[PDB]
């Protein structure tokens, strides 16, 4: 049992990694065979279909992004502060994507909205996280004294996801981190200006 | 003749274009090509030598329609902070009118090429690259003409302009609402027409 969670969990890892640089449609399955150790059979002893692999891989991604958000955003005890460890994240991704071939929330995004609609909804419904932990910052540091009142909360999280993940996209095609950089320093800088309260 | 074959060419790369703006460079087969432009697969390749030349000259067509679309929105402003705005207005009005079928082609093929293909990689910087140049030829022409502040840097501001906008067309595909481009561009106007116009 235990052989098979792990070999499960080294499928789906490696799957990932793959999917994520060369997306669902354009990673053979033989790669992955060859990349697992499966290339004489039995790729399919754990998951029904390549299909179902691809879903297996893309939550795989998803629980990596999560981990990393939620790493980045524990300790700090202001609202803003955390927001802005929010921008640090994406920040960190130009030389430490959450996997190899950068961010799979932006990859998928680009692959699955005109393809594949489950996809499609696992990525929406992590941006949809995305958006309830801004939301949530914004109301708490609202009470708090910490964020003016007037702050349109979901808007402003649709402007950091835009604008980081953009940035992420330019900073692996320019191949250097200075998108990233000027997103995070005019988003920190925003906030800090127009955001902030106390 | 040789004034046939080059129509003929025009026409499957356009074709080629649409299809791998949607499902991809790998994702898209050479028979959906073929359906496309209801030719037979020797009546491609008598025009392209393969798959991969077929897929360049398919971005090089995406690239110059983006081009075209940049070029009658950025025309005829009488100021160059107007002149930028109306940079931002063109990936606004990808909401309901991408420059082609599938959304922008400089992201999607971005997404693909950035650990996939140095060719498409090199293709997709270029014109990165005429954008940037783009608002910072504005940014330099607005400060001459003390419409923009001396101190605004061109290139750090065109870099924010592109991940914003182009990060807005990825979130506006995905969520299926237009809000984040709407967002995005009313951020941006309102931060240069603030922070960086001069008068
Ligand atoms: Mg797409
Ligand atoms: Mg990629």
């Amino acid at each position: 049992m235990r052989k098979g969670q792990e070999t499960r969990e080294r499928v789906v890892a490696q799957a990932a990694a793959l999917f994520n640089v060369s997306g669902y449609a354009g990673t053979a399955i033989s790669d992955i065979m060859a990349a697992t150790g499966l290339e004489k059979g039995g790729i399919y002893r754990h998951f029904e279909s390549k299909e179902q692999l691809a879903l297996a891989a893309f939550d795989y991604a998803a629980e990596k992004v999560r981990e990393r958000f939620a790493v980045g955003l524990a300790g700090h005890k202001h609202t803003v502060d955390t927001i802005i460890a929010f921008l640090d994240v994406f920040r960190s991704y130009a030389e430490r994507p959450p996997l190899v071939g950068g961010c799979p929330i932006l990859n998928t995004a680009i692959e699955s909205d005109d393809t594949n609609p489950m996809l499609r909804e696992r990525v929406r419904a992590v941006i949809d996280e995305w958006r309830e932990t801004i939301r949530t910052l914004v109301q708490t540091g609202i009470a708090r004294g910490e964020i003016r009142p007037e702050v349109d909360a979901d808007r402003l999280a649709l402007l950091i996801i835009a604008t980081m993940e953009g940035a992420v996209m330019l900073a692996r095609i320019l191949e250097t981190a200075t998108p990233l950089e000027h997103a995070y320093t005019h988003l920190a800088t925003y906030i800090t200006q127009q955001v902030r309260l106390a």
